[PDB]
């Protein structure tokens, strides 16, 4: 399978095999063909990739060329977080793959993106009604298009929502060709395709692809062998929880459950220091009502005292509304403030 690509893809809604879906009577100029498949290519990650989300840029800092996972169940602000990242990230180009959701949920995500952001996005969209084959190819189409723009010297953000639903489509395609169930309903081809997909993002001499893949968590206790494999491959993971989202704490990122394997390689030692102390002050906060309620009060307990003192500053730092905008300078300055 070869798809047609070019700069004219920018600002466009594109199907799972790369074809314009909008109603224009004049067709875009897409003069190049590129295969969907890319045999394997090495660079290190040493530059910070800024998302413009304080909790992440401050505490779980990304790197140019990193593979990042966002794990979220239903109704925890996944889409809002993803919108914020598109609107705030330091990328020249964003290639989005929106895979497996109904047309309503796609449009609700798109309404989060203003004109200035859309003008630098390729939007690869394959809703749940589309054939499994098309939903599967969407992940390759999107990655190839990101490769195309990387090859132009662009710092590209590849955003795939979701790898979970890519894998379901790849599964249905595989089982159809005769493959048996090996683990959790998934055939062998799906598993072999994951590293091949993810090995294609990374830093580069010309440009880069930094990639974010979402993993949808189900509200059951059924194993997800796709999530397992992705966890082992990623250079970072961001975990959203229903517990935080129920507090109207957004983004609903559980800092203790999240991590960046590249952060220490991309921030100053002092920034790493303040982040660790911020994380401790988050983890050791306990509602003061729990002690007042039993005869108030410190000791003698110094760390947990700061946590109370800093609660508002910390919560106002990690919580962040959809149109709150935060440069890397201001995020870092704010971070030092919260741990004083
Ligand atoms: N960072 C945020 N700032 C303000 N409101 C938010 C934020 N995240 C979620 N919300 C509120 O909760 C709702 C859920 O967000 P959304 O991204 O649509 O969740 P889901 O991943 O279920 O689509 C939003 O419509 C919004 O009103
Ligand atoms: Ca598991």
């Amino acid at each position: 399978h070869k798809i047609r690509v070019g700069d004219a893809l920018l600002g466009r809604l594109i199907d799972g095999i790369g074809r314009p879906m909008e109603s224009n009577i004049v067709a875009p100029y897409l003069p190049f063909e590129r295969s969907l498949y890319a045999e394997p290519p090495r660079q290190v990650i040493d530059q910070p990739f800024i998302l413009g989300v304080r909790a992440i840029d401050g505490l779980l800092t990304c790197g140019i060329g990193q593979r990042i996972g966002i794990f979220a169940g239903s109704g925890v602000g996944k889409s809002t977080l993803l919108g914020m990242i598109c609107n705030g990230a330091s990328a020249d180009i964003i290639v989005l793959a929106l895979i497996g959701e109904r047309g309503r949920e796609v449009n609700e995500f798109l309404a989060l993106l203003p004109q200035s952001t859309l003008s630098k996005c390729v939007l690869v969209v394959t809703t749940s009604d589309r054939p499994a084959l098309e939903r599967m190819k969407a992940a390759f189409t999107a990655t190839t298009i990101a490769e195309y723009f990387r090859d132009q010297g662009k710092n590209v953000l590849l955003m795939m929502d979701s790898v979970t639903r890519y894998a379901r489509a790849a599964r249905d395609v595989g089982l159809a060709s005769g493959e048996p169930d090996v683990r959790g309903g998934f055939p062998p081809s799906v598993f072999s395709s994951l590293p091949k997909l993810l090995e294609r993002a990374g830093p580069a001499p010309k440009g880069s692809i930094t990639a974010i893949y979402t993993v949808l968590l189900e509200s059951d206790n059924v194993n997800d062998p796709i999530g397992d494999e992705v966890r082992s491959i990623l250079d970072g993971h961001i975990v959203l929880t229903r517990e935080l989202a129920e507090e109207n704490h957004f983004p609903a990122i559980d800092i203790g459950l999240s991590a960046s394997r590249v952060m220490h390689n991309v921030v100053t030692s002092e920034h790493l220091r303040a982040a660790a102390e911020c994380k401790k002050l988050i983890a050791t906060y306990k509602n003061p009502e729990l002690l007042i309620r039993i005869g108030e009060y410190m000791g003698q307990d110094p760390e947990a005292d700061k946590a109370i003192k800093n609660r508002k500053l910390i919560q106002n730092f990690i919580q962040q509304s959809t149109k709150d905008i935060s440069s890397y300078e201001k995020t870092i300055e704010s971070l030092f403030k919260v741990v004083a």
